[PDB]
C-alpha cells in the first residue's frame, strides 16, 4: 500500500542534464515527488530569429527528465499559472489508467493538481501533454520530456550481466510546423491563440519546417555541446513524442541500445543507427574510446543538417591508433 | 502430403472481431477452407462526407482476419463478382512462391479461383491484391487484411511460458489519398476507373489526405469502440500493408508484442509505442488493470487526431488506486 | 598490434555482387587493403531520361561492399582524381573516432589519403561521404555503400547454430531529390556544382522525386534481375544511408534477418518485411524453395512501383506442390 511508504522529493534539472539519482539501489519502494510548472512562450528556434509559440513543462523543450525505480510511486504536482492562457495536463506512457493521468489533471490557468501512480515498469516512457480536442498542437508545441525507470537493481544486458552509465544525457527532438506567409518568410505571432489554426494546417502536410534538438537549431553545439572523456560511459536517453528519428554518433555507436525504450528486454548491440517510435523514448550506452567531436544526429541527414537535428559531444582523452590511424595523410595523387 | 489430411471450412467475420478459433490445440493438420468475395464499392471515410472509390476483400477495409495453426495449408476460394469492373488476385505474404499466389489467383470480374498454401511459419501476415501494373492502387483503395498462423501449441514468452488472449481484435491502418479539384475540395468519382488518374497523382506526393482505421474516420469510436474488461487479455492485430504506423494504447502498454509480427521470436515486453513496418502486421498482448475509455492510436499525432488514425476501447471493471490515484484534484493555486 | 599483423589485398566488384571472402575462417587477423577511387557524373536514373548529377565511389550506386572479418583492420587508400570539382572524404559508420574517419580523409580533386581503423564489431556497416557543410548532399548524390564486418567463426542463429549464405547480393536505395523547372520537367545540369541550390530546396521538402535501387529505375529487374536457384541461400545486403525502407522479398521471406544489421545480436526469423533505418544497413538470409521470378521491394508500395524501389530475382529449379498449389485455376463463377 503506496500511503504507508517513505516519501522523498526530487529536485528537477534542465536537460540536456539528468537530476542526480542511483542506478542499482539497496532502497525499498519510495512516493517520489515532483513539481512542474508550465510555461507557455515564444521562443526562437533558429539562426534567423525564426519564432515558435511555444509551451513548456517547466520553461523547456523537452521538460525535465523525471528519474525512478521500478516499484516506485511517482507523484507529481502538475502547475498551470495564472499567466499561462491554455488549459493543460500531462499524459505519463509510464502509468495505468485514466488516459495516462491526462483525465486526472485537466488543470486550467490558475489551477494545480497532484497525481500518483505507480512506476511498475522499467523503462524511457515519453510524458506530454494532452488536452481533449488539442493534442497535436500542444505536443509539437514543446509539451513533453521522458520519465526514465530504472530497474531496482540497475541495467543488465542480454546475459544478465551489470550495465551502467557514467553520466546520463536527455535530448527532446522536436518536430516543428511553423506557418509561412504569402511573403514566404515564416509568420510571428503575437499570442499562442494566434498561431492555432495556420499551424494546424502546416501540420497536416506532415512536413516539419524544422526539427530540432532541445528547443532549437544549434541546442546541443559548440559551446552548449554535451562532454565526456574516453573510458566514460554516457546514457543517450532520446525522446520523440509525435514522430520517428534515428539516432546516430558520428564516429561511435549504441554500445547498448533499448530503442523501445523498455529495460526488462534485452538491449543491441554494436549498432551505428537506432529508432525512436513517433511517441516514444529511447536509451543507448556509449563507452567512448576516442576523443574529439562527435555529432550526434537523426540520420536522415536533411532533417539532421537542413532542418536542424543534430548536436555535437565534446570528448577528452588520448587518440588510440589501433582504433584508428591516418597512415598517409590527404596529399597529391602519384 | 496436403490430400491426405482432413478439410476444415471456416465461416469469416468482419472486423474488428475476429473468427472464433483455437490457440493452443491438441489438433493434427488440417486443409482449412476459406472463401472471400471481392466487393468494389465507394465508401464513405470522414465526417464531412469524403468519398473514395474503395476495393476491398468481403465488403469491409481491411477484409476479415483468417485463422490457421502453422502446418495447416490455407485453401482460399477468391471470387470476383461480375458487377466488378477491375481484376484481382491475392498475394499471402504468409506463403511461399509464385508471387504469394498472385501468379496463380489472377481473377477478372465473373471468374474465381482457388489456391492452396501451406502455412509452414507462425505470425501474423498481410494479405493482399496485387494485380501487374496496378498494385499499390489496389492496396491503397482497400484491398488487404490479415492471415494470423498461431503456434500449434499456443503463444509463448521470451522463457517459452505460455501466452495467451480472452480476445482478438483486428485492426488495418489505411492510408489513402484522395484527390482534389481546383477549389480545394475533395473529388468524387462516378465510377473506379475514373479515379485512377488523379489518385496516382495523389499517391506520388506520399502525403495521405488521410490515414484511417477499418475503413473510416472513426470507425472504432463512440458506439463503435472495442470493448473488454479489467483482467481480460486482448490481442491486437495491426496491419498496415502500405506505410508505417507506430501503435499505441493510451493509458495501457504492450504487454507482449511481437512488432514485426512472427511468433517463433521472442516478444518484447513494456512498450508504450511499437512499430508496424508498411507491408506487414504485428500484434500486442494487453492485460487491463483499469476502467475506463483508453485511446489506440497512430502516435503520430497528427496522423491520428488530424488525419484520422485512431480508435477506443471501453473498459469496464473497478478502479485500482495503487496504479494510479488522483491525490489532488484540480483546484486553484495557493 | 595492427604493424605486426599480415596485409591482404583485396579487388572490389560492382554491385549487386560482392566480392570473394571466407565466412567462418581459421584464418588470424589481418590488415585488408582497398582502394576507392571517386568519379562525379551525370547518370540517367530513370525510363523517361532523367538525369541526376550524381558523386560516386568507385562509379556506382552504391559503392561497392568491402568485406572483412571481425578482428581485422580495414586499410583504405580513398583517391579523388582531378578530373572531379568537388572535395570529398569518408565516413566509415564501422569505425571508431575522427567522425568515421571523415575528419582524416579530406581529400581535394588530385588528392588521395589513405586510413586505416579496426573493424572490432560484426555486422553490415554504412559508409559515406561527408564533407563538412554538404554532407547530405553528397549522401543523396550516391556516396555510401557497406562494409560488411563478419564474425571471424561465421553467421549463427538465437541459439548459437552455425548460419551461412551460399551468394552474396548487395542493394544500395538512393532516395532522389531531382528539381524541376516551370514547364514541370525534370531539370538537366551542365556541372554538378549547378544542380546544389535547386537540389538543396527539394530535399527540404522531405519527398523524393525517385527511389531507386543501385542508382535507376530497374536496375536489378529483367536482364539484370538478381538469380539463384532452389536450395540456395541467399544474403541480401540492403543499405540506405539517408532515409528508412521496409525490404520485403514477394512470394518469400527473410528466413534470418538482422534488421539493424549487426551480427552478435540474434536474428528474427520469418519476417515479412522488415524495416532498415535511414543510415544502416542490415541483412538478410533466404533459402529458395520455390522457383519462379521474385520480387525484392520497399513495401511502402508507392516508393517501390511508382518511385523505382524495386527489384527481381529469377529463381530456377522445381516448384512444389506442398508448399502452394493452384487448386482451381481461374474460371467462370458457377
Ligand atoms: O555517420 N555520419 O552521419
Ligand atoms: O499517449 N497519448 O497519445
Ligand atoms: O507482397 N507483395 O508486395
Ligand atoms: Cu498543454
Ligand atoms: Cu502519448
Ligand atoms: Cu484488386
Ligand atoms: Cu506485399
Ligand atoms: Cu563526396
Ligand atoms: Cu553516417
Ligand atoms: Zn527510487
Ligand atoms: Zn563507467
Ligand atoms: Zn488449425
Ligand atoms: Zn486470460
Ligand atoms: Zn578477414
Ligand atoms: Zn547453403
Amino acid at each position: 500500500d503506496a500511503d504507508k511508504l517513505p516519501h522523498t522529493k526530487v529536485t528537477l534539472v534542465a536537460p540536456p542534464q539528468v537530476h542526480p539519482h542511483e542506478q542499482a539501489t539497496k532502497s525499498g519502494p519510495k512516493v517520489v515527488e515532483f513539481t512542474m510548472t508550465i510555461e507557455e512562450k515564444k521562443m526562437v528556434i533558429d539562426d534567423k530569429g525564426t519564432t515558435l509559440q511555444a509551451m513548456t513543462f517547466n520553461g523547456s523543450m523537452p521538460g525535465p527528465t523525471l528519474v525512478v525505480h521500478e516499484g516506485d510511486y511517482v507523484q507529481l504536482t502538475l502547475v498551470n499559472p495564472a499567466t499561462n492562457a491554455m488549459p493543460h495536463n500531462v499524459d505519463f506512457h509510464g502509468a495505468t489508467g485514466a488516459l495516462g493521468g491526462a483525465k486526472l489533471t485537466n488543470v486550467n490557468p490558475g489551477e494545480q493538481a497532484t497525481l500518483r501512480f505507480k512506476a511498475d515498469r522499467s523503462g524511457t516512457f515519453v510524458y506530454h501533454c494532452a488536452p481533449e480536442g488539442m493534442v497535436p498542437w500542444h505536443v509539437v508545441s514543446g509539451m513533453s520530456g521522458t520519465l526514465m525507470v530504472l530497474p531496482r537493481d540497475g541495467l543488465k544486458d542480454p546475459q544478465g550481466k551489470p550495465l551502467h552509465y557514467d553520466r546520463a544525457y536527455t535530448i527532446g527532438e522536436f518536430d516543428l510546423y511553423i506557418p509561412k506567409g504569402p511573403d514566404g518568410k515564416y509568420k510571428d505571432y503575437a499570442t499562442l491563440a494566434e498561431s492555432y489554426g495556420d499551424t494546424v494546417q502546416v501540420m497536416r502536410t506532415l512536413t516539419p519546417s524544422h526539427i530540432v534538438f532541445n528547443g532549437k537549431v544549434g541546442a546541443l553545439t559548440g559551446a552548449n555541446a554535451l562532454t565526456a572523456k574516453v573510458g566514460e560511459t554516457v546514457l543517450l536517453i532520446h525522446s520523440q513524442a509525435n514522430r520517428d528519428t534515428r539516432p546516430h554518433l558520428i564516429g561511435g555507436h549504441g554500445d547498448w541500445v533499448w530503442e523501445t525504450g523498455k529495460f526488462a528486454n534485452p538491449p543491441q548491440r554494436d549498432l551505428e543507427t537506432w529508432f525512436i517510435r513517433g511517441g516514444s523514448a529511447g536509451a543507448a550506452l556509449y563507452t567512448f574510446k576516442q576523443p574529439g567531436v562527435y555529432a550526434y544526429l537523426n540520420h536522415n541527414l536533411i532533417e539532421a543538417f537542413e532542418l536542424g537535428a543534430a548536436g555535437q559531444i565534446k570528448v577528452e582523452g588520448k587518440w588510440n591508433d589501433d582504433l584508428m590511424k591516418q597512415i598517409k595523410a590527404p596529399a597529391p595523387i602519384p
